[PDB]
C-alpha cells in the first residue's frame, strides 16, 4: 500500500453507488461525488432540490468561469457549463481547473436517501456531452499535473444490509488516483485490453456457470459491447445471454425453487438469519481477452456477489437478497456485482484494465472469488461486435 491517503476514501453501496468527497470553487465547497466509469461528465447539483442538503453555489466561488453553454442529458438532468478549481481531499494533493456541468434541472437523477450531490464521469471524451470537446475531469487532471494516467477502484460490498446511519459511517472502498495499492488485493493482477477508448470496453471470450460452458457464439457475450461500469449496480447481460445464464443458474440451484419475480430482480428472497444456502448457487466465470495473442484469463464471482443484500420489508432478522443479474439491450455491463469481487485497475496509459481478487470481497469458508490464467483461446478478436 503506497497510497495510504487514498485508501478507504469511498462510501456507499451497490444499490446506491459509491462516492468520493471532492471540493469545487474558491473557497472550497465540499460535495460527495458518485464514481462513474460509465460516463465522462463531471456534473453537480447547482440549485436547491428536495433531496439535496447542499449544492454548488457558483456565485460564491471567485474562481468560477461561465462557459455560456448549456448541456442536456436524457432519469435526466440539464445544466450550465463552466469551469472551476477542483480537488479531492483524500486523493492526490493537487488542484485542477476542470469542466463542471452545473445541474439546474433534473428528473429522477438525485435519489432521496442517497448522500451524493454530483457524479464524476471517469470514461473518455468520446461519450462526453454535449460533445467530445468537453474535456473530462481525469483528462484535465493528467494534463495539468504529474499524476500518472491511471486509477484503480476497490468497491466493497458489506455482505449484509447497511441502514441509513451505517452506510454513512462505513468504509465503502477505495479509489486510488494515479496508482495501484497492493494492500487492496491478493494474488496476481491480470490484464485485458481496452478494445476502444470511449466507455471502458472489453471483450469477453467465454462464460461458465459452475464450470459449465454457456456455449454461445462468443460474439453474443459482447453484443453490442461489453463495458466495466461502477455506475451500474448489476451484472447486466445481453438478452439472449441473460436467458441462457438464468436457465443455467436455475438448473444449478434447482434443489430450491424461486418465483419468477426473483429471477426478474423484482422481488427479494429471504432465509432465516445465517442460513442462506450459498452452496446451492453456482459460481460464474467470465473469461476475458488477455494481453498475449491466443491467451485469456478468467474472473470468477460467487452468489455472495450476485445476490444483493437488502433489508427485509419487515426489517426482521432474516437475511434477504435480490438477484443482481439482469438483461440489457445495450450489451454486457460489468457493474458493482462484478467490481465488488475484484480490485479493478483502469490503466489508461497502457490501454488495459486489470483484475485481482479483492481484499474486501464477501465469501464463505468453502469458496472464494478468483482471477486465474492463462488459458489458450483462439480467434478472440471474432468475439468483438462490429455494427
Ligand atoms: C454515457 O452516459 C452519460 C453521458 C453523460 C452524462 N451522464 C451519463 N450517464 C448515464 C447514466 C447510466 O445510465 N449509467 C448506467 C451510468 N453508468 N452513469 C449515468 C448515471 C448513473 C446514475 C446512478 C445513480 C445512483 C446509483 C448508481 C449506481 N450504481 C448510478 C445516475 S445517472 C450517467
Amino acid at each position: 500500500g503506497s497510497f495510504v491517503e487514498m485508501v478507504d476514501n469511498l462510501r456507499g453501496k451497490s444499490g446506491q453507488g459509491y462516492y468520493v468527497e471532492m471540493t469545487v470553487g474558491s473557497p472550497p465547497q465540499t460535495l460527495n461525488i458518485l464514481v462513474d466509469t460509465g460516463s465522462s461528465n463531471f456534473a453537480v447539483g447547482a440549485a436547491p432540490h428536495p433531496f439535496l442538503h447542499r449544492y454548488y453555489q457558483r456565485q460564491l466561488s471567485s474562481t468560477y468561469r461561465d462557459l455560456r453553454k448549456g448541456v442536456y442529458v436524457p432519469g435526466k438532468w440539464e445544466g450550465e457549463l463552466g469551469t472551476d478549481l477542483v480537488s479531492i481531499p483524500h486523493g492526490p494533493n493537487v488542484t485542477v481547473r476542470a469542466n463542471i456541468a452545473a445541474i439546474t434541472e433534473s428528473d429522477k437523477f438525485f435519489i432521496n436517501g442517497s448522500n451524493w450531490e454530483g457524479i464524476l464521469g471517469l470514461a473518455y471524451a468520446e461519450i462526453a456531452r454535449p460533445d467530445d470537446s468537453l474535456e473530462p475531469f481525469f483528462d484535465s487532471l493528467v494534463k495539468q499535473t504529474h499524476v500518472p494516467n491511471l486509477f484503480s477502484l476497490q468497491l466493497c460490498g458489506a455482505g449484509f444490509p447497511l441502514n441509513q446511519s451505517e452506510v454513512l459511517a462505513s468504509v465503502g472502498g477505495s479509489m486510488i488516483i494515479g496508482g495501484i495499492d497492493h494492500s487492496l488485493y491478493t494474488g496476481s493482477l491480470w490484464y485485458t485490453p481496452i478494445r476502444r477508448e470511449w466507455y471502458y470496453e472489453v471483450i469477453i471470450v467465454r462464460v461458465e456457470i459452475n464450470g459449465q460452458d454457456l456455449k454461445m457464439d462468443c460474439k453474443e457475450y459482447n453484443y453490442d459491447k461489453s463495458i466495466v461500469d461502477s455506475g451500474t449496480t448489476n451484472l447486466r447481460l445481453p438478452k439472449k445471454v441473460f436467458e441462457a445464464a438464468v436457465k443455467s443458474i436455475k438448473a444449478a440451484s434447482s434443489t430450491e425453487k424461486f418465483p419468477d419475480g426473483f429471477w426478474l430482480g423484482e422481488q427479494l428472497v429471504c432465509w432465516q438469519a445465517g442460513t442462506t444456502p450459498w452452496n446451492i448457487f453456482p459460481v460464474i466465470s467470465l473469461y476475458l481477452m488477455g494481453e498475449v495473442t491466443n491467451q485469456s484469463f478468467r474472473i470468477t464471482i460467487l452468489p455472495q456477489q450476485y445476490l444483493r443484500p437488502v433489508e427485509d420489508v419487515a426489517t426482521s432478522q432474516d437475511d434477504c437478497y435480490k438477484f443482481a443479474i439482469s438483461q440489457s439491450s445495450t450489451g454486457t455491463v460489468m457493474g458493482a456485482v462484478i467490481m465488488e469481487g475484484f480490485y479493478v485497475v483502469f490503466d489508461r496509459a497502457r490501454k488495459r484494465i486489470g483484475f485481482a481478487v479483492s481484499a474486501c470481497h464477501v465469501h464463505d469458508e468453502f469458496r472464494t472469488a478468483a482471477v486465474e490464467g492463462p488459458f489458450v483461446t483462439l480467434d478472440m478478436e471474432d468475439c468483438g461486435y462490429n455494427i
